């Protein structure tokens, strides 16, 4: 090869709309009918073999229907865990060798896939499994992620072009090297997106990797793999272990070739991880790249010029959207007295009707919260807001995990101005004191990831974006604060963390490789004497 | 102000011969005898007050002649620390509030006051505290902190414009705060340049700064303070505490408000500051950011086609240059026997005959080692080497802390495959060996920041980029592996360290920002419901 190539131009994925009579929504439907109807086994995948191992079976079900199972994957145990990292590191040797363009194919390819004859089975399998209806499962498991692999291709082009300066007598140039040790990557139940991103990325630049995805993201995690087999990804770049991944810690953490950790999911499991890496910091023979980002919850605040119905409807998709299960969802709302007069009561009718069901029914808004560890923290939190002096339930609070995980969506109003679920609290206040409004978000904040403001007045929306500037990651202006796509709202993590190289931008690209420098002289000093010394 | 503005464009700035009849050498003399003429009281510098402390009196002395006092400093107590502390706090506001322009215009102002008049003056205060020839203090306090300003400010104004897509219906912008808290940097002896950027590369950014120099460095530190007053530095921006440190970190370690740590020096320092932020990492209102770098060794190789005077000479300089007290030194070499019949004789003969002195006289190559603990190690490392049977010393070995803290420089020769002083090791290998060579490097290397290779023949260069792509940061062909300039050979850490953030580049001005998105929607939706749901 004697070329300076360049790789395609990345553009978002369009959005389909399953509008009624649309051909997605049939090709949907039939594979919808085919997962849930031929349940299969969910195994690990390591250096290219599919093996079920002897820990213990644990089903995946659906979460609004949990008697109807996807499948059954084994716990791994620790001998799979060391199966897993030693493919890894036997993988290794020919991946680092192959050029960049190469490993970019695989994942310019799963992309088309994914677009195309893939598109509706990892849709139908992350509506099955996560109970997201099919604009989510589609935003996520389709948009977002074939997104993700043409943006970092794009991304990772351009890491490779910065170059330095040449002075006069050298050339200097810039090898970005992947990093010497395995990556492990763990990914939540919530987005197969992430789950596909967070293993594939470091894979992109270099890197082999052991995924341990969440169980109740098994099924579409197992068809990602083989959705990456049929792209080309060699064996045991990324192995896949199933389970709760506890015995894989206790291999992968202990091993001196961990590289770094590539991890999204709850603050409780980030800690542990952490605390373990630094316990473990002398065995390492690299200072390993901890890359991760960890919840929060959201705020919109409305000013007096806040147009109502645009007001409504974020609050609606912002709280609900999901069951409130995304990184984020609406959790408080600040709306200015006389704007709650004119939206306040069809928002509360809005919710009351709000359908949430079988995500194979298209009609429904959406499904079922995760699993009975979800349900039981959202019994929970609303037990607490009946009993609370501070909050009335003026919406929801029903609750009923009979057949399925569900729990209505739930609207507390709160005269006073934690769980993930559709509940939302809202702060009516004064119009008047906006100012004062935005001066207790920012005291009380520490846990936004992402912030709106709504109103139509520019100097209150600067004032927001002004006065909430280090109250939130991200802020978003007349709409709801959820939802980044990939190129156009990076970064986004809570307050206080250091999420600069978070998915979304080349800064993560760069986390997973070491730079160096290589200068070289054409005519080099032949004296060591410098002018300076002379007599 | 309704403008994009831009800034002037960085070139490296052109270093200095002070040849003899030069007009640069005559100014540098009348700074040497001002400086040596009238010692100086060093006080701390905290929120604009120069202020002498209540801890104990420790003098700044001349290396080269360590009877001569240079000033008088006194060690941080507690009281000062936690006065540095609220002074930053308290600056922050007005800093960050700030245009990025008119931040950035103080830094090009130090340059330019830097590269004009200040220049002799900052060049012999380093020459004098740190023992540094007139080259060494050039390349370094002169022209080395210059290019970190010019350069940090193009490569600020370089991530301000990267900016997302903004897609129909919508705009997309990126803000780049500063950090929430302050930022406490620690600087080595070795370099006014790397003890110049640390504290003012965050500041650039919008954040504010407690530093801690290195004791013997801190006359050019304190004088590199007046400088930055001078091009108009808000006073508490930056606050100078002098001393050993161990208050300040009792202090800003136990401080919530602790943002990041900016480092540079040993990995024992390195270490203890990690352990100790890790254990209290609870306390922090912010996830602290840790950019450090720390030391290592580094080697050249020499393959049979090597030019025999450009070895010689890389050696010397390599090993030698400031009495291999720079980040590494050339330490170990691996020289073809038929390229040591060559040049072996020469190399030690110039050894022997190298100058090192009192660096007011001009003719000296270098000067001492920086202080007591230094001489120290160098004594033990060079009767460890007289002791091993593994090691013979051919050249030096001599020293005498009488008048300065000299050592001579030092070859080893080793017939098998710390500190920090002029001691170089050769190993001579049969010239068929060249591969097995490269594998024992491979093999043995942890340490080495920056390689070299000297070889004319393309092939023996592309084997050892090749085989030793992973056995050090940087790497260099047919020149010595140190001097790294800015612009122009950025990285450079140890092996699995994590150093793509360190001083030289774009990324290490982003450990100082914590990126944000900001969308508008100008038309958002009014209806929930989506089109999947419809009848
Ligand atoms: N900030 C973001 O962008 C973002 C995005 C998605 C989810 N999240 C957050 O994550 C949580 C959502 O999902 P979750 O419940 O899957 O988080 P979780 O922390 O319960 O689980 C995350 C992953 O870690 C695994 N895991 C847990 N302990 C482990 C261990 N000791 N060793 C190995 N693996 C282990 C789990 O099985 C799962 O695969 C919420 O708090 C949410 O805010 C954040
Ligand atoms: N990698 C690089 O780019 C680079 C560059 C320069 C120096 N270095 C390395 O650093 C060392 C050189 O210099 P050094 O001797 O000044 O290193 P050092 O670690 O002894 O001291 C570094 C700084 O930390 C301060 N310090 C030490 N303990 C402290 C504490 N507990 N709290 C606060 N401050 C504390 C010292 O006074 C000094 O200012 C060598 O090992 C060298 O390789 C590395």
């Amino acid at each position: 090869m004697d070329a300076i190539t360049q790789v395609p131009v990345p553009a978002n994925e369009p959005v389909h709309d399953y509008a009624p009579k649309s051909p997605e929504r049939t090709r949907l439907r039939t594979e919808l009918a085919s997962l849930a109807d031929h349940p299969i086994d969910l195994p690990h995948v390591i250096g290219g073999r599919h093996r079920m191992g002897d820990g213990e079976r644990i089903d995946v079900v659906q979460p609004h229907r949990h008697a109807a199972r996807l499948g059954t994957l084994t716990n791994a145990t620790h001998a799979d865990a060391a199966a897993a990292v030693e493919a890894a590191m036997s993988a290794k040797s020919d991946w680092a060798a192959l050029p960049f363009d190469e490993r970019a194919a695989v994942f310019l390819r799963a992309a088309d896939l994914l677009a195309g004859p893939w598109r509706e089975k990892i849709a139908a399998a992350t509506m099955l499994g996560q109970s997201k209806s099919v604009y989510q499962a589609e935003i996520d498991a389709v948009c977002e992620l074939i997104d993700f692999w043409r943006f970092n291709v794009a991304f990772a082009r351009q890491i490779l072009e910065q170059q330095p300066i040449s002075g006069p007598g050298e050339w200097n140039r810039i090898d970005y090297r992947p990093l010497d040790g395995f990556v492990y990557a763990i990914t939540p139940f919530n987005f197969t997106s992430i789950a596909g991103n967070l293993p594939t990325a470091p894979a992109l630049m270099g890197n082999t990797v052991i995924w341990k995805p969440s169980i109740t993201q098994t099924l579409a995690a197992y068809l990602t793999m083989q959705l990456l087999e049929a792209a080309g990804l060699p064996p045991g770049v990324i192995n896949l272990v199933t389970g709760d991944g506890f015995a894989v810690s206790d291999v992968a953490l202990a091993d001196p070739r961990l590289a770094g950790i590539h991890f999204t999911g709850s603050t409780a499991t980030f800690g542990h991880l952490w605390q373990w890496v630094g316990t473990n910091i002398g065995r390492y023979h690299s200072y390993p790249r901890l890359v991760g980002e960890t919840g929060g919850k959201d705020f919109v605040v409305a000013h007096a010029s806040a147009r109502p119905d645009v007001l409504r409807t974020a609050l609606i998709r912002g709280a609900f959207d999901y069951q409130g299960q995304k990184c984020s969802a609406v959790s408080r709302a600040f709306i200015a007295h006389s704007v709650w007069q004119r939206m306040g009561d069809e928002l509360l009718a809005k919710a009351a009707e709000l359908r949430y069901g079988d995500i194979t029914d298209l009609s429904n808004y959406g499904g079922a919260l995760i699993d009975q560890r979800a349900f039981v923290k959202n019994v929970d939190a609303i037990e607490r807001a009946k009993g609370a002096a501070a909050v009335t339930v003026a919406v929801g609070g029903e609750y009923d995990d009979s057949e399925g995980y569900f729990v209505r969506p739930t609207v507390l109003l709160s005269d006073d101005p934690e769980y993930f679920g559709p509940l939302l609290s809202v702060h009516v206040y004064p119009d008047e004191r906006y100012e004062q409004i935005l001066d207790v978000i920012d005291t009380g904040s520490r846990y936004a990831l992402t912030g709106a403001v709504i109103a139509d007045d520019r100097q209150a929306v600067l004032t927001a974006l002004d006065r909430l500037r280090f109250a939130a990651g991200n802020f978003y202006v007349n709409d709801k604060p959820t939802g980044a796509v990939v190129g156009r709202q990076p970064f986004g993590g809570a307050r206080g963390s250091d999420t600069n190289d978070k998915a979304g931008s080349p800064l993560n690209l760069l986390r997973w490789t070491s730079a160096r420098s290589i200068k070289e002289t054409f005519v080099a000093a032949t004296d060591h004497i410098y002018p300076h010394m002379a007599v």
